């Protein structure tokens, strides 16, 4: 481990900090590890740039169970990542039938885990069990409610748990790339065949050599480099409103909101903002692009970066959706003033597992993707598997979900109500 190079593309993100991380806590010479992003750490344009994000547990693919136990244990007692974890709850509410039918369905899934989750989650059924999680909410917005409710998760200060893994890559001695020197632009090779990698050229030509290299490019990954369609990336979007300490006070240590309906908020941060988001398909940005191993060109959909264009807002249709969250849930904050405006950026695979992966030609080159919008609950624990990975000692409970699989559906509609509109046909951000 001493003596080998890795090189993280986008290891100014999610994926690719948490990779960085576990090589330095597996043993791994710091010297040799090179962090490479457009954007340094914590990445400006990366999706986990975020005030928050929601930590829950979810059951819908094999590993997401021991990911989430995973993950969980170390958001309460990884002194690197305990601050950032907020164990507030969560509640999921819902008014129509079928919505409560979902709700309904996803309690008894939790229970056919039979490991004892309905200790920790609980069916509420009254409008008294809800007020009781929830004090804000009033009678009368609730008629006709059910809710189920998580006590084991709350929300991450996202930003802040990346920079704080990124303070430390540093203080270790990390390299670093950012910039167009940062910014992937194809693989090296050491033979015309492209089956052996040994590192990577970035847009400005400069080259890095390494025995490894980790592609953790979130929604971009697709665009580098050919995943067949494996992963199609969209935007998902949010909007803040901030409130006096006096409105925000009623908040305080309030589970995290959610129905399906409509979408959903979390508590107000130390600065009295509220951050609010709608629930859809997303949105894709299509383009034609020349991934590298296409590398002709390609129709792939491409991250609009809100770094690099800090103008850019949401579609006029997304004002909309987050308007009716902020009625649904805050109906008293309906003339605060939405700012902030901005698209998030993921990417979806078919099934929603992640692509985590070997390349099935180019060997010494990792895949470390296909997010599906639901990993950032992952940077505590993820990084620990892509490194079992590397040196090929992923467990198949895991490896299988990853796999490399192209054909193996439609990423564009993915497990979502339908398939993500263009931005293209939706105006107004710009
Ligand atoms: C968008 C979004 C996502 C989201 C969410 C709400 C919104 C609006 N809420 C979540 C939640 O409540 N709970 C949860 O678990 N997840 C939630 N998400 C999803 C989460 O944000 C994503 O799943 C996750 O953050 C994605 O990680 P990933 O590592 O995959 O992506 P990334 O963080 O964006 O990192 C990509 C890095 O790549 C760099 N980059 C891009 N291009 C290059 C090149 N060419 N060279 C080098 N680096 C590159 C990017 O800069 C970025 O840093």
């Amino acid at each position: 481990r001493a003596n080998t190079k890795i090189i993280v593309v986008g290891g100014g993100g999610t994926m690719g900090s948490s990779t960085a991380l576990h090589l330095l806590r597996a043993g791994y010479t710091p010297s040799n590890i090179t962090v490479l992003d457009t954007y340094p750490i914590p990445s400006a344009q990366s999706a986990g740039y975020d005030l928050n994000k929601i930590f829950g547990i979810g059951l819908r693919n094999k590993p997401d169970l021991q990911l989430y136990l995973e993950a969980l244990d170390m958001w309460k007692n990884d002194p690197l990542f305990k601050p950032f974890f907020h164990n507030v709850g969560q509640m999921d509410v819902s008014s129509t039938e079928e919505g409560i039918k979902k709700l309904r369905m996803r309690y008894q899934s939790l229970l056919d885990a039979g490991i004892g989750l309905e200790k920790t989650n609980f069916l509420l059924e009254s409008e008294d069990e809800i007020l009781a999680k929830a004090p804000h909410f009033t009678r009368e917005q609730i008629k006709g409610w059910k809710g189920l409710f998580c006590g084991d998760g709350g929300w991450l200060a996202a930003a802040k748990a990346i920079n704080a893994i990124g303070q430390f890559l540093k203080e270790q001695g990390v390299k670093f790339g950012f910039g167009e020197a940062g910014t992937f632009k194809k693989p090296l090779f050491a033979d015309a065949d492209e089956k052996t990698c040994i590192g990577v050229e970035t847009v400005d030509g400069t080259k890095y050599y390494a025995d490894k290299v980790v592609l953790a490019a979130g929604a971009w990954s697709s665009t580098l480099v050919d995943l067949e369609e494996q992963c199609v990336s969209k935007a998902w979007v949010f909007a803040h409103i901030q409130l006096t300490p006096a409105e925000a006070a009623a908040y305080k240590n309030t589970p995290v909101i959610y129905d399906g309906d409509y979408g959903f908020f979390i508590e107000p941060d130390e600065n009295g903002i509220i951050k609010v988001c709608d629930e859809f398909p997303g949105f894709t940005h299509f383009k034609m692009h020349q991934p590298y191993g296409s590398p002709v060109p390609k129709l792939i959909s491409v991250p609009r970066s809100h770094a690099k264009h800090p103008t850019d807002t949401y579609p006029h249709a997304s004002e909309v959706t987050i308007k009716k969250a902020i009625n649904r849930f805050l109906p008293r904050f309906n003339d605060k003033e939405l700012f902030n405006r901005a698209m998030c950026w993921c990417t979806d695979t078919a099934d929603a597992n992640l692509l985590v992966c070997e390349h099935p030609r180019w060997k010494g080159f990792y895949l470390a993707t296909g997010d599906s919008g639901h990993s950032f609950k992952l940077l505590p624990n993820i990084g620990k598997h892509v490194v079992e990975l590397l040196e090929g000692r992923l467990e198949s409970v895991f490896k299988d979900a990853w796999r490399w699989r192209p054909g193996s559906g439609d990423a564009l509609k993915s497990r979502r109500a339908a398939p993500a509109k263009d931005l293209a046909d939706m105006p107004g951000w710009r």
